[PDB]
């Protein structure tokens, strides 16, 4: 299990200085937008369709989806700058802060800061401000700057907590019929947080605002895998604890959704993402 | 070369019966719907972001992406029975017939036949008619079966003819600059349809009408791969005739219509299907 992937507080001045360089000469080789596009087409996609669920998000598939999404696009960093990994930002400890928009992560010579006020809150300062970086809308056509806006949803003011994550960890299942929105007792969800709504992952693209709260586009802003990064490490500590604890459905899930259904937009199966060691990566601890 | 890709009309129908009841199969594993989202997906793709060629319409990518999702498709069609292959449907031979709608391709125990004007052109006849079949629509809901409607639009009131593929065959060069909609001397833009459109490819999809009229919701309707099987084979011709030339752009290329890119939203190349044998089918004729 090599390729370690460190907290974005621990990295230094260089390894930050490469990351965000990384990300920019993906981001220009015409990369990047296929990540945007993925996430994008992997949530009209819905399992079955007109269901609620979708091959990533609510449901029982979104976070081995989300794994090997992080997953295949570590490596196009790793082609691009065999030293870089993804660091992932470890929202509940930034939580505790007088004032989280001071996390050393929204520095300008990382990600860049919140949006500006007067100019519709598109983001002004750091590498991927409205000029030097470029977003897409939903109909994949171009968009104009980043926007970013924490903290201005009624919804959700706060990141959330340690305490959250502790709670989530505790849970037995790994999900539970139905397997969407409404399992109970059901660690994907939890994780997720559609329990008491918007909590956990939901609850920061609602609380990081802009193109990070409306999904579809969230992976405009980079901070998307930061984001999903402290997601998977979440995920592979509950793996660990509840060793035992595997992924269900095993079968019954809708196509798409069992253990050893290919995950649109790839062939790819939780069966093939169950482990973040195979995949040849283990997050600093 | 063994894989064999058959005219439809030499179809001997147990094997019409076979590629039918495997369709479903597929469809009923919920293994075709995703066929349906890849192509609805790249085409939302555009590359660059901002202009109108996407990953597989409008630009040189469009053959060899189409290429590569039939191989994954009969691939899908072969795993379950090794026996069934993908036919293709030569609509130039069609188009000679005083109605091409009398085809035996839109025969009831095969596709089915067109759109019925009463039901707001659904399709009730066939494996495939409101009833048997379900009907994805550009978000990705269900929307309610199948439509079609032969030739109803001012635009493309008859197939292609079969004197113009030799036309387009005549062509030199793959594809040119700037590889999109107005190339010109393109057998790539010839084939898919825009010299003074809709021709070929694109006036068979407005022809059929119904979903095969939009570009995101045309694969509904099987007739698709029998189309793109079809338009493959044409390539495939053309390959062979025009050896020495190769695909295009091979460098310069706007990513992912470049002979090595990756083709959302696969990672697979042009180059990686250039050569059809090597995929491991060919059409009956050889
Ligand atoms: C100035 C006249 C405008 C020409 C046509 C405008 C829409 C008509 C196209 C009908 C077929 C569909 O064609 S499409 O444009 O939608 O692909
Ligand atoms: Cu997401």
């Amino acid at each position: 299990k090599y390729r370690v992937r460190k907290n974005v507080l621990h990295l230094t001045d260089t390894e930050k200085r490469d990351f965000v360089r990384t990300v920019l000469i993906l981001k220009e080789k015409g990369i990047y937008d296929r990540y945007i596009a993925w996430h994008g087409a992997a949530g009209k996609f819905h399992t079955p369709p007109g269901s609620d669920r979708n091959a990533a998000h609510m449901s029982s598939a979104f976070l081995p989806w989300h794994r090997e999404y992080l997953l295949r696009f570590e490596r196009d960093l790793q082609s691009i700058n065999p030293e870089v990994t993804l660091p992932y930002w470890e929202w509940e400890t930034d939580a505790q802060m007088q004032d989280p928009s001071q996390s050393q992560i929204w520095s300008a010579d990382f990600m860049g800061g919140n949006g500006n006020p007067i100019k519709d809150f598109i983001v002004d300062t750091g590498p991927f401000a409205a000029g030097r970086w470029t977003t897409i809308d939903e109909q994949g056509n171009p968009s104009g700057g980043l926007k970013r806006n924490f903290g201005a949803t009624k919804e959700a003011p706060t990141l959330p907590t340690r305490d959250d994550v502790l709670n989530a960890l505790k849970i037995t299942q790994y999900d539970t019929p139905p397997w969407d929105m409404t399992s109970q007792n059901s660690f994907r969800n939890q994780l997720e947080g559609f329990i008491n709504g918007p909590q956990l992952h939901n609850r920061v693209h609602r609380w990081v605002g802009g193109q990070m709260g409306v999904v579809p586009t969230a992976p405009n802003d980079p901070v998307f895998f930061l984001h999903h990064a402290n997601v998977d490490r979440i995920w592979a500590v509950w793996q660990i604890i509840h060793r035992n604890q595997n992924y269900q459905p095993m079968k019954n899930g809708p196509f798409g959704q069992n253990f050893r259904d290919p995950m649109y937009p790839w062939n790819t199966t939780p069966e093939d993402v169950m482990n973040h060691r195979k995949l040849g990566y283990v997050y600093d601890i």
